[PDB]
């Protein structure tokens, strides 16, 4: 559950995975 864009960095506390923002604990 992270917004932002991969072209300009993912949301705070997330990463750019699969051309999208996603991370354990924060879908």
């Amino acid at each position: 559950s992270c917004g932002g864009s991969c072209f300009g960095g993912c949301w705070p506390g997330c990463s750019c995975y699969a051309r999208t923002c996603f991370r354990d604990g924060l879908p």
